[PDB]
């Protein structure tokens, strides 16, 4: 596992490891509590390079295959984040991997966070939401037919980045990205680090940093 900062100019320090839980979120009792119930024993290796370094609001790639524990590497930064529609939003390829992640979500969810997965409804978004998980080609028909406001989301999370670009969701993705307000958070994830990823996620991230397994 390597880890870089990406940034033009002058590099960052990055953030130490947090090895324990407790040492990423001991600030937030409640999350911990959640993830104690669920009993857990440790953070995975990207786990504890990534929350730091998206703790301090900088934007990260996350270069790495399932299995690693990806998944709570963005979505437990993102709870924090959490505590007017969503404030967070996680875009998947497949609907496998969204109701893959709405599971965990729902898992680990405390402080009456309410999340939806939506895929290839309206009613529930009309309601109260705080994360949607999604695909990018039913979201981009949501926001056309004027079903979802995406206007308070702050926390993006885009998942499985080459697996978006071999299915051809750019249009998709870069027209959702337009409701989202500039001032946000970005986490990209992504099983490979090709030339034509790096391209894409420079044009959804500012100054990131990389973790790479
Ligand atoms: N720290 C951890 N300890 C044990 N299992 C985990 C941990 N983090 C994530 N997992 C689980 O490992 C599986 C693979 O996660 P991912 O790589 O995010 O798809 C998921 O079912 C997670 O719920
Ligand atoms: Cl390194």
């Amino acid at each position: 596992m390597t880890c870089d900062d990406l940034k033009s100019g002058e590099k960052r320090l990055i953030p130490k490891p947090t090895c324990r839980f407790k040492d990423a979120f001991q600030q937030y009792p409640d999350l911990l509590k959640s993830i104690i119930r669920v009993g857990i024993l440790k953070p995975t290796p990207i786990q504890s390079q990534a929350w730091p370094i998206i703790l301090q609001g900088i934007d990260l790639i996350v270069v790495a295959q399932t299995g690693t524990g990806k998944t709570l590497s963005y979505l437990m930064p993102g709870f924090i984040h959490l505590d007017n529609g969503p404030g967070m939003l996680v875009l998947t390829p497949t609907r496998e991997l969204a109701l893959h992640v709405e599971a965990e979500c729902s898992k680990y969810s405390y402080k009456g966070l309410k999340s939806i997965c939506i895929y290839g409804q309206i009613e529930d978004i009309s309601k109260g939401v705080d994360i949607i998980i999604a695909t990018p080609g039913r979201l981009n028909d949501l926001q056309m037919n004027n079903s979802v406001n995406l206007r308070s989301i702050t926390y993006l999370v885009i998942d499985e980045a080459d697996k978006m670009l071999d299915m051809e969701f750019e249009p998709q993705i870069r027209k959702i990205l337009l409701d989202v307000r500039p001032d946000r958070q970005t986490v990209m994830t992504s099983a490979t680090w090709p030339d034509t990823v790096r391209q894409l996620a420079l044009s959804y991230l500012k100054d990131p940093m990389i973790v790479y397994v």
